[PDB]
């Protein structure tokens, strides 16, 4: 009932996926209390909010991570951006924004991979826009406060044919992993183009540290540490599969769930549906339509029944993004508590939320301004990492 | 041994015939290559779109390539490039050759690094074949994709318009291949297009491309040549030669295995005495008395097709084979011919290779620009 892959997100419960029956599908581990106090014990910092409320709920390995960090041993960061186009919404940030909080935490080098090729061949796209959305995309990363010194973000269709050490073990990788498994893992066909067949690979390939040697020069041994949405598993489901076979140490994960559609957390937020969506470029204006007329409300049908029964927080959207959002633990749960008891009208609820979201979008979008064509250009190139690897 | 003839049929390329060797000897003002004169280059696909072109004085560019699946290389494995050298002198045209030292990895039982290794030694027997090092560029597919602006993405855009089914079809590809199998064929595809060469055709995306290779190699290209129009670029011409012969029989296949499939490259003048007489398969009579009355046949006698791709005069060879036929020369007669042949043919080509530095190597797989001149002006 929770059907869920690299593209498509599927679920049927307005309180939205079961993500306890996901973890178990998925043969990934939970996030646990323990998990999440050891990682406070490790870095003496109060864990981000993702963690405390569940957004990223699963990992693969983080006992590894955690391992190496305590003991003094380096480790990097790896995500991801599909640039389909140059309209972003809000929920591709999410993983963006728990990532920079990793990178300040444990103050660790980071890749992040703007898969143009993967969009030129899927897609009804030209290689100069593939490529022209990714550096675009690049810029809203880039607002996302990474730090210059310590990032890496770089096309696939640049890097490629710049790095003595990427293709080959896209190479290897291609070796290892068959059409019968990549038809089984992520539903290819005979009728499919040869590209999509082994991108995996290309995808796979950031998880070891000698694709970047401009980075980590020639060492193999860094560990991984791979934050995504959930539905990205597969494909390190599968380079985790490969790498000791090639003689490579596996990737460790962080998952997150999904951001919700406007109009239920049975669908993710999905371009594919704007109507669904909150992007980076809306106006205040736009944010406040969508938000009032488009967000799922968990509220009762009249203001009458609202203020005698009270709203449902498990299947209102507008309190779910507050989950996502809102950082101040007191706020969020004097709302949850109000909304619960009518004492907050699902208009109200609305209210916050907006004046939740537009400031950050509006900072967001002024943030993006700032980064210049030398900025981004500095990001995309391979380069040494304030951080020595020997 | 095989019918090449059905075999341009089923293909649907086009036979080289008189007309377009003439023709070739007209826009060359050289003798044309004994491989055309005799049939070992048969086959063609547009040749004489190339011959119109640079007739107008219009550009063209030679690719053919190298699968390294080791150290050992055989006379069979110089043939393209032989004649590929003789086409390079002869319109002075600039030279791509392909490494695929990925291909190998992926197919057979080697490391990236052994895969790669192989490349560079099978690098010094090509040059060692006399390539102009101003006018050719040789490149290991994996060193080069990592150093390239233009070959992955050209990949890339292969990828995109050719499907499984269709390399299921051409190449015999089946779901429980790697997926580095499945998409090569890309890879070989690429270098059918100049801008693949940034640095040597100065980002020009029009120039032709003339195809030299072996007919086994040609699905590659036929797929390449459908995919073309579908990306804007013009379709890779072709020049076909047979297969050459195992020391056994045309009718087995060699093999860089077996020492004794063919004459390798490394065989000292003993052994290349040895293996003509002990296994090159023989078009004479069973007996004595039956060869002088109905005499031998060439056309099944491995050591006379053998003469046909390396004894340069024509003559001497017509005579060998009309006294061969007649009877009037035996067998062990015409064996003894070949390895006259053959022994200076591989110690000329060992000390040449020998002559082959690093350094040298290292800068015909450096890329840059050859010496000559592409301009290409917009805004
Ligand atoms: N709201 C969301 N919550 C979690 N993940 C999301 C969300 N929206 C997009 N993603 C992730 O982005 C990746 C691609 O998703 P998808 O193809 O739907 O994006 P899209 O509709 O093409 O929008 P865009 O072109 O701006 O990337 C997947 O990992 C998908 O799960
Ligand atoms: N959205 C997409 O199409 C993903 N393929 C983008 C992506 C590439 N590499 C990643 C690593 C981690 C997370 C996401 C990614
Ligand atoms: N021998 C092999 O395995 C071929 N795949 C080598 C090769 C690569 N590109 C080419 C172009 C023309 C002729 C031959 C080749
Ligand atoms: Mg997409």
């Amino acid at each position: 009932e929770d059907f869920v892959d690299p593209w498509t997100v599927q679920t049927s419960s307005a309180k939205g996926i079961d993500y306890d029956k996901l973890i178990v599908r998925f043969g990934s581990s939970k996030i646990d209390k323990e998990l999440i106090n050891r990682i406070e014990r490790a870095t003496g910092q109060r864990p981000h909010h993702f963690l405390r409320r569940g957004i990223f709920f699963s990992h693969r390995d983080m006992n590894q991570v955690l391992d190496a960090y305590e003991n003094k041993k380096p480790f990097y960061l790896y995500t991801g951006r599909g640039p389909s186009s140059e309209a972003m919404h809000v929920g591709h940030l999410i993983p963006f924004i728990f990532t920079k909080w990793l990178q300040d935490v444990f103050n660790v080098p980071l890749v992040i991979q703007m898969t143009d090729d993967e969009k030129y061949l899927w897609k009804d796209l030209t290689l100069d826009q593939a490529y022209s959305y990714a550096v675009e995309n690049a810029k809203d990363i880039i607002a996302c406060g990474f730090d210059i010194n310590k990032t890496f973000i770089f096309s696939d269709l640049d890097y490629m044919g710049m790095s003595s050490g990427f293709y080959k073990n896209v190479v290897k990788i291609q070796k290892h992993v068959t059409f019968n498994q990549v038809k089984g893992i992520f539903g290819f066909t005979d009728s499919d183009c040869i590209g999509k067949i082994s991108f995996p690979a290309i995808q796979a390939a950031p998880s070891f540290s000698n694709s970047f040697p401009q980075i980590f020069r020639d060492r193999t041994d860094i560990q991984c540490l791979i934050p995504c949405a959930i539905d990205q598993d597969p494909y390190f489901r599968m380079t985790r599969d490969v790498a000791p076979r090639i003689g490579y140490p596996k990737p460790a994960l962080l998952h997150s769930t999904f951001f919700p559609a406007l109009q239920g957390a049975q669908t993710k937020m999905s371009a594919s549906d704007p109507n669904s969506s909150i992007f980076l470029t809306d106006t205040a204006k736009q944010i406040k339509t969508k938000v009032n007329k488009h967000a799922f409300s968990g509220g009762r049908d009249t203001i009458e029944e609202h203020r005698q029964f009270g709203g449902n927080c498990d299947v209102d959207v507008s309190f779910m993004y507050l989950t996502f959002f809102l950082e101040d633990d007191d706020k969020l749960e004097q709302i949850r508590k109000d909304y619960t008891s009518g004492a907050m009208l699902t208009g109200e609820l609305k209210k916050a939320l907006i004046e939740v979201l537009q400031p950050l979008i509006a900072e967001h979008q002024a943030r993006r301004k700032e980064v210049t064509d030398e900025i981004v250009k500095e990001f995309m190139t391979p380069r040494k990492l304030s951080f020595d690897f020997q």
